[PDB]
């Protein structure tokens, strides 16, 4: 079944760049039932665990993120590239192949005690991820753990993330 | 109750520019009862609805899309600005910025509500919904969580049945 999602993902060859083989996930969203049980395996996986919100960054982590959130019973905050937030942010830079970019979130996202699970579509180098954990900590919350839907063992995204619980559902 | 929801959305002035007043969703979605109960009235204002699929715009749509799709047992297409899709898009253009969405996203004859956070002028909703009926999907209808009436999207949307939740 998680075998039967794993071959829905189309792979994309050199998209956005060559060299990179992309993980297409609209043919599971589209589908009603691999949509639906990839948000109760990712729910399945977090049982056992303590957590307030669900925090996602922009944009392919919204579209399991926040189903999440809702299935869950808890909270969604977006962590979003910069000029989207209309509020005060806090910001943070991560790393890129050849340079630097930038995440921001809400100022009044997340409060001092709160327990933050960091969901997103793809674990790849992980420095999305890694700016999502520092903006979340900034704020006073904790990062109980961050889950994928998916994982590309050969980037060491694991390593960039040292310190924190990461669970992912399908690893390549 | 709705009421409530109504005074979470905080409004921000001059966003994204001087003079414009901006709606801000996130205290919504942060808060587990209010974005819960917002998912909630999307799905009860749908019922008595025939549809297969829904469909949003990025990335604000998602928000309220994905959830309501998955509530509602059905799909969900993503609508996007240009270079984010991957796969074989179609293309369409408007007053001038454009929208993409998967060749395959959508089967000629599926019904599709198509979902946003909110109604203005109606632009980038009127874009998505003929780029629906470009792969011969049909819309169902329109929903938003909240709409300005001032601005007069539902006239640009002449022709759909539009449903919002909270009206300015
Ligand atoms: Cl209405």
């Amino acid at each position: 079944t998680l075998e039967e999602i794993k071959m829905m993902i189309r792979e994309i060859p050199d998209f956005p760049k060559k060299g990179i083989k992309f993980k297409d996930i609209t043919p599971v969203l589209k589908d009603a039932k691999a949509f639906n049980y990839s948000i109760e395996m990712l729910a399945k996986a977090l049982e056992g665990r303590k957590f307030d919100l669900i925090a996602a960054p922009e944009a392919r982590g919204f579209l399991f993120g926040a189903p999440l959130a809702y299935r869950l019973g808890v909270g969604f905050v977006p962590v979003r590239k910069p000029g989207k937030l209309p509020a005060e942010t806090l910001s943070y830079e991560y790393e890129l192949e050849y340079g630097t970019d930038s995440l921001e979130i809400h100022k009044d996202a997340v409060l001092e005690g709160q327990r933050v699970v960091i969901v997103d579509d793809l674990l790849a180098t992980g420095g999305t991820i890694y700016a999502s954990a520092k903006l979340v900590e900034s704020l006073g919350g904790i990062v109980d753990s961050i889950i994928f839907l998916t994982e590309l063992t050969f980037l060491d995204g694991r390593k960039k993330l040292d310190g924190y619980d990461i669970i992912s559902l399908i690893k390549f």
